[PDB]
């Protein structure tokens, strides 16, 4: 369980890192920020794959991870589109970044991560 909570926090981290890196790239045009977005995106996928391996024997958790993953996939597709339009297309990139806001994927992911965290905490207590 303690291993699972670390993994959950590392997922939150990677999602924030992808967002902040994408914003940094739009702002500066410095490829280093794009690299960071790519790294965070890759790390997120890897951390999701591994968390799923920790929760393999818990159907309620597997379902919650499935749900988080849906949300993180939609969010990553949003950021990736903005990164694709990029600083060379500022107005387009901004229009899309702002349109993406209406889905509240960020809030929804944080809620999704809490459900997993609380469940592991409740779980540990029970056990
Ligand atoms: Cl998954």
């Amino acid at each position: 369980t303690n291993k699972a909570l670390l993994a959950i926090s590392a997922i939150q981290q990677a999602v924030l890192e992808a967002e902040t890196s994408e914003r940094g790239f739009l702002l500066t045009g410095i490829e280093t920020y794009r690299d960071s977005y790519i790294r965070a995106r890759d790390a997120l996928a890897a951390r999701l794959d591994g968390l799923r391996a920790v929760l393999a024997d818990n159907p309620e958790q597997i379902a919650h991870i499935d749900e988080l993953r849906l949300l993180t996939d939609m969010r990553m597709a949003q950021l990736g589109r903005v990164v694709e339009l990029g600083p060379e297309r500022m107005r387009e990139a901004l229009d899309i970044l702002e349109q993406a806001r209406v889905d509240r994927l960020t809030e929804r992911i944080e809620t999704s991560l809490s459900v997993l965290t609380r469940a592991e905490q409740a779980l540990l207590i029970q056990r």
